[PDB]
């Protein structure tokens, strides 16, 4: 009946309207080494993060799941500061990013020692049931990630440890898929290791534009996330128009009880500030926390998507996800 | 005349006996994510670090170059506390590890922006001439690293930036070579971009057992470092017996003014504590800061190496390296 937030245990029935995948703070592994020229502005970062939290509250959002990985500058105490100020429910994660964009050398070394999987399991259990560092904050979700075209041996260690921790705690698993690949394989690998499909969210599914690929993943009984609305412009990556077109094809087939939507925003970047190039910046202009409510939902309503369907995705599914 | 230490500028003539490559603190990238089970205890880490520094002092060591990379838990403030407690001169570095064992995602993203090399150069200049993070502590060396059998495009950015910074500051470059590869390639590439050979130390050269490989590197007029004494057991790393055999061959060939010696010890490991298996631990038993003086030096002196030659490597070469 309860889920661990950055402000302690909160009743699952009181979560309400939820964004399943947003980042208040995020940095690419290695940002720590650029501290001299990319200093952390704590007061300014809080101001921007609270501003983003207030923007979501104006659209009826009461809960945000922040799946910032452990190796990507996850800061539970900072998230608590945002939540204590706004009253917004924030659920943080425990886990690492995939091999290509994470920081693997540490657990790759423990893999050589032959304790890595047990060490990761131990980390998951400690952060889910005891607390993260000395913050007293317990993670409410386990974050997993896989590479493009394959789930690597490094990544599989985390997948097996998450499945073990999932059986012991009943925690929710949120995943990262790279470039619309490994969706069905993630679900398959987790289930055969004992994980509950009703507690798994396969993320970044909007990265694939083939409805058959989605149906194959949805066949496992898992949740899928169209969580990257706003991110477009890359040569291989899909557009928001292609995302909606894929979403409408699944809502026609009646998969609403298994679909959730988000933006995957990075509200405050860790490390040195940057500016996107002229063509890319224009294509990424819609990448903000209000995009779904201002642009996407009205476009869905014009296609004939009912309010009950939208409320099932934003309110119903998160409530069913965190419930035992 | 002067060199930047963690306590400020120190006369190069006062550096005395120096260990060119030792780590007081070190963590594999990703250690930050294991904060709950691998918390950094500053006070007990300082005790172990001071204990290591005092063991160096037993053998007349007055200066240590600590080339811990930015992405490997480099902590100049901690090193300052070690230096103040012991009276030891500690020179720290600016730089990142190689692609395979470092944290590349951050500066790989900045390459997509097209500013990475300039950003890295800017970082080098800041930390060599202005101060690291929230301190006035300046780095005294630039740390570079390459992969096995290749200097990757990612790595080449740091090499080009280092050569640029070297030309403008006169700073020392110290390198990491992976598994006895790329020694000549590193020297050649640095000199292509205008770096001063008398200011370059090609590291981990003991990882190769072919004297011709060393002579190819030495022909560039650079320093080479037999800096991993004590590290044995792994494929395909050499034994201390093989290191000594290679070292003796070069010393008898008259290369003493280009050679420096170290252990590459990690005195305090960042992250979760670990234990090596007994067959591996027995092979690594001599990996400590006293090894060169208690085991290697008496073995060298029995093989005809005079105290003057030893003092040339430990005192003369570091003095010449840091001098204009
Ligand atoms: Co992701
Ligand atoms: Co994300
Ligand atoms: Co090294
Ligand atoms: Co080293």
């Amino acid at each position: 009946e309860m889920v661990e937030t950055v402000c302690g245990p909160v009743p699952v029935e009181q979560l309400g309207k939820t964004l399943i995948h947003e980042h208040f703070l995020f940095g690419y592994p290695g940002f720590q080494g650029d501290v001299t020229r990319g200093t952390f502005r704590e007061d300014e970062s809080l101001r921007v993060a609270v501003e983003a939290a207030e923007k979501m509250k104006r659209h009826g959002i009461q809960t945000v799941v922040d799946p910032t990985p452990n190796d990507c500058g996850r800061n539970p105490a900072f998230l608590r500061r945002v939540a204590e100020e706004t009253g917004l429910n924030i659920i943080c994660a425990t886990g690492y990013l995939y091999e290509g964009e994470g920081a693997p050398p540490y657990f790759q070394f423990r893999r050589l020692l032959g304790t890595a999987e047990d060490d990761i399991y131990d980390m998951f259990m400690a952060e889910l049931t005891e607390g993260i560092a000395d913050t007293g904050i317990k993670a409410g979700v386990i974050k997993l990630a896989s590479s493009k075209g394959r789930i690597t041996e490094y990544e599989k260690m985390f997948f097996r440890a998450a499945a073990r921790a999932q059986k012991e705690t009943g925690a929710v698993i949120i995943t990262h898929t790279q470039e619309g690949t490994m969706g069905p394989e993630q679900a398959a690998y987790l289930l055969e290791h004992g994980a509950d499909p009703k507690k798994i969210v396969i993320g970044h599914m909007c990265g694939n534009t083939d409805p058959d690929y989605h149906r194959k993943t949805l066949a496992y009984g898992v949740y899928i996330a169209f969580d990257r609305f706003g991110i477009q412009g890359m040569v291989g990556a899909p557009t928001d128009e292609e995302r909606v077109r894929t979403l409408l094809a699944l809502l026609r087939d009646g998969y609403e009880k298994q679909i959730m939507l988000s933006h995957d925003t990075v509200n405050v970047w860790l490390g040195r500030p940057f500016t996107l190039p002229e063509p890319f910046a224009e294509m990424m202009k819609n990448w903000h926390v209000e995009h779904l409510f201002v642009n996407i939902i009205p476009a869905l309503k014009n296609e004939g998507i009912r309010d009950e369907v939208l409320e099932q995705m934003f309110i119903g599914n998160p409530a069913a996800l965190f419930s035992a």
